[PDB]
């Protein structure tokens, strides 16, 4: 599952990202080399997702004790694309299609 709707629904319902996601640290460990654009070479079918998103430009809504995490969307192979899903600890879901420049709420 790696589509906006698909990951959005999965998260709200199962409260974890689907099995095709790995964090950046786990992908680095597995052999992911960002400037080589090789994720799909060292980890076919996998997307990076689950890392904490700091929210410093402060574009997404904050709240006492709320954490934001991210996951890449639409990724198949090559260099990571510009699409990301943003999900809080309390399950508000937002998406970005321009490298966190703008966000739209989707759930």
């Amino acid at each position: 599952i790696n589509t906006f709707d698909g990951v959005a629904d999965y998260l709200q319902t199962y409260h974890k990202l689907p099995d095709n996601y790995i964090t950046k640290s786990e992908a680095q460990a597995l052999g992911w080399v960002a400037s080589k654009g090789n994720l799909a070479d060292v980890a076919p079918g996998k997307s990076v997702g689950g890392d904490i998103f700091s929210n410093r430009e402060g574009k997404l809504p904050g709240k006492s004790g709320r954490t934001w995490r991210e996951a890449d969307i639409n990724y198949t192979s090559g260099f990571r694309n510009s699409d990301r899903i943003l999900y809080s600890s309390d399950w508000l879901i937002y998406k970005t299609t321009d490298h966190y420049q703008t966000f739209t709420k989707i759930r």
